[PDB]
């Protein structure tokens, strides 16, 4: 099954897509998940991407103290302490970016549909 | 020491105040807050509360698939399995929430700096 698996799901309350994992097949294309964020709800699998880590070279969407939520590029992936971070570049400098911090807007998971997506 | 201990601090960001844990004192009057939505940033000591279950009787803001950010009294406290949950009353109707879920909006959290603030000045 998908149960376990990461992914990248669309939470539909704002359109944007989150990283975290399937936790049950709820049946007729219905899973629940659990957010890296760690929210819980169910997410239907025509909105849910089945891409991890989000690969080299996707445009994202990346949280920092000095921007909220704005765009960027994937040049790097690190895990430290089991964790995964992202090297997300911005106007052409780096940083580092927790799991939970990167994000895909609307547009942004749409691109991803055809090749990732369940479904 | 603060660090391990659980806090409601501020996000300056966004205005709200989010549970978590101070994982560092990094000087300056500030602290290292590793949130229970899993980001990590400094924030000020002055802007943390250290109020840890949120008291029973405290105005909060709940998330769920049915309550969109709504304002709610704590009415109880859960612990299973470690966690804690929240039951949270909105219109004489109570809903059970993980800990995430339930934030403060900023003058939910204003009105508790009083009583339970970190007070690194005091
Ligand atoms: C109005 C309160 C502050 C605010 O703007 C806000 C808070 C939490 C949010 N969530 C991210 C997605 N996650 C689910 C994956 C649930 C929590 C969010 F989208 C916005
Ligand atoms: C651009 C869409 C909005 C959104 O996806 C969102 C996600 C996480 C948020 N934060 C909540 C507080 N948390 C602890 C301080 C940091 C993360 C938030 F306020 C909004």
């Amino acid at each position: 099954s998908f149960v376990g698996l990461r992914v990248v799901a669309k939470w539909s309350s704002n359109g944007y897509f989150y990283s975290g994992k399937i936790t049950r097949d709820v049946g007729a294309g219905k899973y629940k998940l659990l957010f890296d964020d760690g929210y819980e709800c169910d997410v239907l699998g025509k909105d849910i991407l089945l891409c991890d880590p989000i690969p080299l070279d996707t445009e994202v969407t990346a949280l920092s103290e000095d921007e909220y939520f704005s765009a960027g590029v994937v040049k790097g992936h690190r895990k430290e302490s089991g964790e995964l971070y992202y090297s997300i570049e911005k106007e052409g400098q780096r940083k580092w970016y927790k799991r939970m911090a990167v994000i895909l807007s609307l547009e942004q998971g749409n691109r991803l549909r055809e090749q990732y997506g369940l479904g």
